[PDB]
């Protein structure tokens, strides 16, 4: 139908402001702590600690198959990387602190991409 077309060319265009917004969030973290999953060869316990385990690439694999239906999603997702990081590391560490700017940082560029995502619908 039509109608699902015109859905689907919605989830298309939240797709590429979202990868815009990855980009963006991304380039918040130069020294890329938060690139790849923990590793459970280096942190073999890391599961017992944190549940939902999150990073920027599996975000943009999420990205990719047009798996974000809103920004709420990718928001819950980008927060777990922040959150996860807080959790586990200690707050006088070059990664909690890291979070930390991410957060800060990322802010900014989320609450103007709310803003476009209500007004271009
Ligand atoms: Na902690």
């Amino acid at each position: 139908s039509m109608e699902q077309v015109a859905m689907e060319l919605r989830l298309t265009e939240l797709t590429r402001l979202l990868r815009s917004v990855l980009d963006q969030l991304q380039d918040k973290d130069p020294a890329r702590i938060f690139a790849q999953p923990v590793s459970l060869k280096e942190v073999p316990d890391y599961l017992d600690h944190i549940k939902h385990p999150m990073d920027f690439a599996t975000m943009r694999k999420r990205l990719e198959a047009q798996g974000y239906k809103n920004l709420h999603e990718f928001e819950e997702d980008f927060d777990l990387i922040i959150d996860n990081c807080m959790k586990y590391n200690a707050r006088d560490t070059v990664f909690y602190r890291a979070a930390v700017r991410l957060r800060d940082q990322g802010g900014v560029v989320l609450r103007q991409a709310r803003r476009e995502v209500d007004s271009i619908g």
